[PDB]
This record gives structure tokens, C-alpha cells and sequence, in this order.
């Protein structure tokens, strides 16, 4: 049984990685953000990326790979704080619709460009093949039980002063004392 | 002129993007096989017990976790109310703690490890071993992007009776995927 043995050893040491990192990962993107969590913040893009009629508990909740149940309490949040309103969806009477406000989209603004230098700091060792191959790796595992990942104008917005800082940092350009 | 920029910022944010909803959709998978402990339970008590008995201090769980010492803090709490962990004070260090699993909490272990195997298999089972392997690799090295490496659960690899045996076996079959047969 020992090809048994090193492969669920293998599978095992991922998945603990998979975990730790994401706690790591999560506990760093709060600092950078600093007025958002990671999960606010996503939580907010998420619906951003929703067409208003189509922000619903049940495809929020899909679009994050997470229950009802977890983003029902993130937007009640999100609503206390003054980032979004919830209104009543005009397609069923059971369900939601969530707009985000003018104090979200700043505070979005805000937690994007700094999302900019966190994403040059997490991935600067990465070169373009190896963030295709994680990618891709991590698409495979979450289609495990048959169901696909949901993932995520936009590029006219990022002004050159965060790309140029974003080469800078990715690509430690400076020459250390 | 930033085109190559901007197509590296969007890979990246696809990535993490696809880790952070994967890991979510990977927690409420494991709390349904686990059925009696969280994913997240079950990691904290994994954790204690890699760690020397003296050496369980909040700040050696959050570290070996990835968390914080308040995420543990709450953590460990909800497991003393459960009767899973029994918490001391630190021989050491007066301010520290220590953290021992209870007999109620190493039972409740030896259930959810053999529920485990078969969520390990099920998880994996399109992945050859490079695959797991390289997915490893890359893991690790997003780990390590601020200068701190992990600190793993590797001193794993350094008697299969048959108990142990037909779990083997249970996990080799559903890793091949011997049904779907009809
Ligand atoms: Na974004």
C-alpha cells in the first residue's frame, strides 16, 4: 500500500497548504485593504459584477462559492455599514436585490488600488506560466463533485500611476542598499 | 504600453479570485463529509496535535494555522464549550496557555480522520500525482511571497493493520472512480 500511503500523504499536505494559505492570504489582504476585509471586498465585487435584477442571495452566494446562509450575514453587514441597500427583487417576492451606494463605490475605489499592490506583493516570484498552471489547477479541484467555478468597463479605469507602480513592485526594478 | 501589465493584474486577479471561492466551496464541502466537527475544527485540533503538549501557546497555533491569535482564541474557546480541548496555563510562560485534546476530542478525531480519506480521494481524484505535485509547489511558493515559509504538516511522512488496510483500499477504489458503473 505504499503508493496508497504517499498519495494520500500528498493529498493531504495540499490540502492543509490550501487552507494555511488562504488564512495567511486572508489575514495579509485585510492589512492591505485596511478599511475592508477580504471578504467584504469580494463580497462588494461580487455584486458589482451582478446585473442589479440578478443580485440575489442565491447567485451572490454561488458567485463566491459559498451558502445563502454566509452572505445573507456579509450583506446585512454591508448594509449596516452603509455600503449597500437592500431592496425587495421585482422578479419574486422571496428574494433580494443589492445595490451598492456612493460611500461603497469609494471605499471600493479605494481597496482597489491598494488591491493593485497587493497582487504585485503576493504573485512577484510567479512568472505568467506558473500563475496559468495554478489557475487552472485550482479550477480542476473545484469542479471535484461536477459543478464549475462562476468567476469574475474596467480596464479604462486603472490610471498608468498603479501599473506603473504595480511593474515596480512585481518586479522588485529597485536596486536594494 | 501597459498592456503587458494590465494582462498580468488580470491573471492575478483571477487566480486569487478562483483560490478564495474555491476555498470557500471547499470548507462547506468538508463541513458536509466531516458532519460532526467544522473543516475548521478539525484543522485547529490537527494543529494541537503537531505541536510538542508545552508548546500549544495561542501564538504557536496561529502560526501553524496562518491566522491570528484572535481567530484562535475564539476557536479554541468554541472547542472548550464542546468539551473537545481542555485549556491550562502555560508552564512556561505566565501570560501563555496550553491546550490539550480530551479523550471526547481525540474519539471525535478518529471519525472525521477516516471521513477524511474519502473526502481527500474525492477532491483529488482527476488529479494525477504531478499534478499534486506541482499544485504543491505553487502553493507554497504564494505562501512565502512576504519572506515567512510555511510552517507544515510534513513531519507526517517521517504498522498497517487491517483496519488500516481497508481504508486503504475504500480510498484507492473511490480515487479511480470504479463507480459511475450503472
Ligand atoms: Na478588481
Amino acid at each position: 500500500y505504499s503508493n496508497e500511503l504517499k498519495e494520500l500523504f500528498l493529498m493531504n499536505q495540499t490540502y492543509a497548504t490550501l487552507f494555511t494559505l488562504t488564512n495567511k492570504i486572508q489575514i495579509e489582504g485585510d492589512k492591505y485593504f485596511g478599511i475592508l476585509t477580504s471578504r467584504q471586498y469580494m463580497t462588494i465585487l461580487s455584486i458589482l459584477h451582478l446585473p442589479e435584477e440578478e443580485t440575489t442571495l442565491n447567485n451572490i452566494a454561488r458567485k463566491m462559492g459559498t451558502s445563502k446562509q454566509n452572505i445573507n450575514r456579509l450583506v446585512a453587514n454591508l448594509e449596516k455599514n452603509g455600503y449597500v441597500d437592500v431592496i425587495p427583487s421585482p422578479h419574486d417576492k422571496r428574494a433580494i436585490n443589492v445595490k451598492v451606494t456612493d460611500l461603497g463605490k469609494k471605499v471600493m475605489v479605494t481597496c482597489s488600488r491598494t488591491g493593485i499592490n497587493f497582487m504585485a506583493d503576493v504573485f512577484h516570484e510567479f512568472t505568467k506560466d506558473e500563475l496559468e498552471t495554478l489557475w487552472s489547477l485550482l479550477k480542476k479541484m473545484y469542479r471535484f463533485n461536477g459543478e464549475e467555478q462562476d468567476g469574475f468597463e474596467e480596464i479604462d479605469k486603472i490610471k498608468s500611476e498603479a501599473l506603473e507602480e504595480f511593474a515596480k513592485r512585481r518586479n522588485r526594478v529597485n536596486k536594494n542598499d
